[PDB]
This record gives structure tokens, sequence and C-alpha cells, in this order.
């Protein structure tokens, strides 16, 4: 029924880790709702692999998490959704379908001055012509795209700042810096972590566009026009209900899930046992 | 010459726990820097209190956080900012200030398409005229401000989509609606929690600008220039220093802390 599609969970996949990017974005403005995550880090990452490769685990973790019953699904990865960008809405049918290349798109459009846009993220994403073809639909706007391979790396391994970094990003952007885009797309789950480098090196005028803030609000928006959110609890005692899975190893998932995560805050020992 | 130590935390204070937008997005930046947080939360909120009492608390902070010997001081609280924008930077030198209201003016006069810019935070930050202060450089640029007293409450009960805070939405921002805004300064540290909301009531068009995010961009920015970084440690078991302390109740702030840090690594499990 309606009521039922209304308390089914929301659904986000992701090559692995970085995509609690996304999550953690759509947590914020939705936390009444049920989430199932699912990290694909025993195959991943993508951004180097094939159209193919990606295609096949991709769409395995997709196709599952619709056989289990989502009330919508999110693709949280830049390269996942470049591979599938035109087919999974019909493939998922009629379940709706929010990705992380669409929202981006419409808000860079909209947020140019001058009509000369950036696109970053890895070269699965980049080499797929997703974003060249979809600002092909927008009218008075040029794009201009680069790969950045390594940002995964500096991400994961927590180097987002200083010389070495800033040196690899200016390496990567130059061609952008030239072409004179005043608006940028992260497009790819890691690069929220670098947003601070990347600003820096591009300058105040360039518009930076994160592909995890306006996936969030887009979901908010698809949700809300299909009367599909989760009812807020009189109960205050009730939460969301959040489960998170990962194809490789779950303690690498944890202990990479710290660079995403917010942080802690700042414990009695006691021998446990069936004896007493 | 002055003492300037990489190795030293980073201060942050709030007037509560909402100013952990500002912290988790400098986190994001900066993963390796010790981080001092302190929330004003037996004292506040600051957006109805006066000038005179905003200071009055907010300073008292300030002071202790940098006689602690903090390296770089942030005010995560637009309330607080607005109140002290004209002489934090004195009052605290050489320590250097990073703040949420002049980094996203910068940013929104620079993403505007048409000139027009609104801005929505508190009574009190409105009322301080702190932005229409920062933004009188802003040259071919017509400044519209807000106050939205209510949506402070929302977030901190976690109603942020549906018919109820959408109206409560519409009634604050049809001043700006009506002057055409297309850029609108999020200028309370708990409106990032409400930028679906704000989007889905504001239309496509409107740019907003996070003063969490470019903050965080800021401060790493100043950290750059200043030498002032903290070194990547060699040995990745070692993990930043970061504590946060709470002027009043402090179970109290943890329980509220969850609203805006999201899903933490003490409670998340992944299965396989
Ligand atoms: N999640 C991927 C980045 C990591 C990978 O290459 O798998 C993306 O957003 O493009
Ligand atoms: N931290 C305040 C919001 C809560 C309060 O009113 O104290 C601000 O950013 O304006």
């Amino acid at each position: 029924s309606h009521m039922s599609d209304r308390l089914a969970p929301i659904g986000i996949f992701d090559s692995g880790v970085g995509g609690l990017t996304v999550a953690r974005a759509i947590i914020d403005q939705l936390p009444d709702e049920d989430i199932v995550y699912v990290g694909d880090t025993g195959n991943g990452p993508y951004g180097p692999l094939t159209i193919p490769q990606i295609r096949a685990h991709s769409l395995a973790i997709g196709d599952d998490l619709v056989s289990r019953g989502v009330k919508a699904l999110v693709i949280a990865c830049n390269t996942a959704s470049s591979a599938c960008l035109r087919d999974a809405r019909e493939r998922y049918s009629p379940v709706p379908v929010v990705e992380v290349i669409l929202p981006a798109v419409r808000r860079a459009v909209a947020a140019t001055r001058n009509g000369r846009i950036g696109v970053i993220g890895t070269q699965a994403t980049i080499a797929s012509g997703a974003y060249q073809d979809a600002f092909a639909a927008a009218r008075d706007t040029e794009v201009f795209t680069v790969a950045c391979p390594r940002f995964v790396d500096f991400v994961e391994r927590g180097v987002t700042s200083g010389r070495q970094v800033l040196g690899l990003a200016e390496g990567y952007l130059e061609p952008l810096q030239l072409a004179e885009v005043d608006t940028l797309v992260l497009g790819c789950t890691h690069y929220p972590m670098l947003s601070g480098l990347i600003q820096l090196a591009m300058g105040d005028n360039v518009t930076l566009v994160s592909s995890a803030e306006e996936t969030a609000k887009d979901l908010l928006r698809v949700l809300t026009e299909l009367d599909l959110l989760r009812p807020h609890p009189d109960d205050p005692s009730v939460t969301a209900v959040r489960r998170f899975e990962a194809t490789g190893d779950p303690e690498a998932f944890t202990a990479l899930a710290a660079r995403f995560l917010g942080p802690t805050l700042d414990p009695v020992r006691r021998h446990a046992g069936a004896g007493r």
C-alpha cells in the first residue's frame, strides 16, 4: 500500500566507504528515515575499472537492495552512477532512483555566472561521458572535465592539506584554471574532504558543488513530492534504524569509516562470562 | 615576536551544541588537528539575548580558550560572531581568529548572479547589523535579511521536512522571495540541517551558502598561510586529540550532539 511504502528503508550503495559522505548528508536532512547502506569494499575501488566491470559489481548491489524492499535507491557513488545513468531509472522503476550526478549538474547550471563549469572525478567517471552528456542539455553552458585519480588515496590516508597534496591538485586542476571555469562539481564521494584544499587552488571566484549535499537535498524533495516521507514519531524514544553492510572485511570498513563519519565525543573493564 | 605552536589545539566555541556542524566541517578538512570545543549550553541560547549578554558569555569562553594555549580561535556561533565581529581579532591578537560571518559573506558576493543576496539567522544576529556591515564593501549588491527564530527549535527536535516546517519557512522567507534574491546565507549554526527544506521553499535557482563549510575552508587557508598546520603523523596509529566541553549539563550535551554529528563509530557496526 502507499502507507507500507512510506515505512520501507532507503537503500544507499557505494563502491566502498567514501559513500558515507552521501549517507551522512542524507541522515542530516532526513533523521527519521530508516537506512540500509552497502559499500562494495570487496570489489572496489571502481575508479580504475571498465564500464562492464563497474556495472556488474554495482548493479548486483542495487538489484539486491530493490529485491529487499526499499522505498528509494540512492546511488551514492559517482563512478557507479556514471556507468548506469542512462538505464537505472527504468531498471528499478517504480522505485525512485536518486543518484549523485544530476543533482550536482542542475545546481552547477544554476550557480555559474560565466557559464563555464568544471567537473572533477575518478578516471572512469570522467571517461564515461556522463557529465558531458548531462551538461549537453543546459543552454549557454560549457563544461570542462579533469580526472584526479590520486585524490581518493590522499583522502583515505587523511592527507588533505599541505604542500604535497596542493601540488598534486595544482597539476590536475590547471586545465580548468586555463578554461576559466567559475563553478566546479566535486564529482566523487571522497572530494568533500578536499574542498578546502581545492578552494585554495582554485581561488575565491570558483563555486564548489558537493555531490553529497545536492543529492541529500534532492532525496528530500523526491520523497516529499511522492508523499513518501516516513512520519515523524510522536514518541521521542523512537529513532531510525540504520544498517551498514560491507562486501569486504567489516573491520577494514570500520577503520576507514572514521575518515567520513562525525567524530566520537570524548569505561569500566569487566571480565565477561556466564560463570557469574 | 610571539609563540604560535603548530602542535597546540584549535579552539572552537559556540552557544551550545549547534556549533558541532562547524566543528564537524573543520574536522572533515583538518583530520590531524587537535581540537578543543566548548559549547555554552549553560548560558545559551544566544539568539534572543542582548549584545552585552552575548559578549559576556562568549568572550568568557574565548578568553578561556586563548589562556589555555590554543593556536587559533574559531567562533562557530553566528550570534556570538555578530556581537564581537568588530573587536575579536584585536582582542585575541596575535592568535588568529576565524569566524562564521565573513567567509560566507565573501562567498555569497562571488556566488550571486543577479546581485540580490539574502541572509537568515537568529534575532540577535540579524538585529546586530553585522551582516549589513560585512556586505558594505559589496558593489552592485542588494542585501536583504530575515530572522528565523523558531528554526533552531525545529532543528533540535529533528523536524526538518514535511508540511509544518515548510509553512514556518515560507512565513519567514517571503520577504526574500519578494526581493528575488538568488543567493541565501545560512547565517546560523543550525541551518545546514534545514538546507533541503529551505532549498524547497526558495526554489532550485537559489544558491545556499553554509557558514560551516565556508569557515572550515577558511581555517585551512589561514593555517596554511601562517605555516600553522599540525603535521601529518608518520605513525598512523597516532590520531588527533579532540575534547568537547559544555558549560551546562554534560549528559544533555551528549544526547543532543547526535543530531548534529550524525551516526558515529561508537554505534555503527557493519555486517557482511
Ligand atoms: N566512490 C567512488 C570513489 C572511490 C572509487 O573509485 O571506488 C566515486 O564516487 O567515484
Ligand atoms: N549558535 C547559534 C544558534 C543557537 C543560539 O541561538 O544560541 C547561532 O549560530 O546563531
